[PDB]
């Protein structure tokens, strides 16, 4: 695959500061025309409750959602709650290769 993705992780128990520091490299990526994967695994009290990682993606979404497409809806599968982002430079057709 030409289409290179990066997985950046997070947990229901983590600190505002690093997710602002997630989003910015988020963006980059996007930036590169490439999709930012955001994963995150339940610690283990919070398993018990899946829309906990749910929210915790829906906030990135509304970080990043300025330059970033929204592939689909966070959602808990194999106790990972995963959301995708699309970069907002998609769709160049010719916008590759100088």
């Amino acid at each position: 695959k030409v289409i290179d993705i990066k997985e950046i992780k997070l947990s229901v128990k983590i600190a505002q500061n690093d997710i602002n520091y997630k989003v910015k490299h988020a963006l980059e990526f996007l930036e590169q025309g490439k999709h930012v994967r955001f994963r995150v695994f339940l610690k283990g009290r919070e398993m018990a409750t899946p829309e906990a990682g749910v929210a915790l993606l829906e906030k990135i979404w509304t970080m990043i959602e300025n330059e970033a497409n929204r592939d689909k809806e966070p959602n808990f599968e194999g106790r990972y709650v995963n959301m995708l982002v699309t970069p907002k430079k998609a769709e160049g057709h010719h916008h590759h290769h100088h």
